[PDB]
């Protein structure tokens, strides 16, 4: 009987290393492994792989969602270092806590374009 | 503290109805929810979401590792269902399993195009 265990998204970047020093530098992940073409990154009991890709759209398309236990203190942590202003498209941005069919979450921004959402979990 | 539970992978399709088929009736996963734009489907402990794209170059380019505890016995079980010609690019299709640098696994490409990897877990 197979099971099935967890999940990884792959977010995709035009410049792997600099997203990928975004996610360890700025919203504290851990770097996994990687190198210029793929890299991985974790926090907690999660991961998340960064793939090259060489088309800008694919990356301002592409999203994940996470879950966590607390979105709202998760949010002010994040919010000295990140900017608020989700509308400023000059660099990476977080959105206000709002409410979805799953309850509070919020979304991330990356500097690669891809948006994350952090959504209240049990 | 801020806890991080669970990631759930976005793939992409040009066509939503079709893709979740193929995830549900074809794969076996479970529909969470879903309408054109966005749907879920859920297998044991894990989730993906499908978001609904206009550019089909996203979802050629959008891709997701699952871990799970045998993809040997996962890639027999869906080895009727599903074409093991990965280059006959006409529809889904799967490889062998062998090994790889995220370990032993095998990988779908769904009808949307995304590809998604099954991996030997722990």
């Amino acid at each position: 009987m197979v099971k099935f265990l967890g999940a990884v998204p792959v977010l995709t970047a035009v410049d792997v290393p600099a997203n990928v020093s975004f996610w360890v530098d700025t919203l504290g992940f851990e770097k996994d492994f990687g190198d210029r073409d793929f890299a991985g990154v974790r926090r907690g009991d999660i991961r998340l792989h960064i793939s090259r890709t060489e088309h800008q759209i694919v990356a301002d398309n592409t999203s994940a969602w996470i879950e966590v236990t607390d979105p709202d203190a998760l949010h002010e942590e994040w919010a000295r270092a990140v900017s608020t202003d989700y509308a400023d498209t000059s660099g990476p941005a977080m959105t206000p806590v709002g409410e979805s069919p799953a309850g509070r979450e919020f979304a991330v921004r990356d500097p690669a374009g891809n948006c994350v959402h952090f959504t209240a979990g049990e």
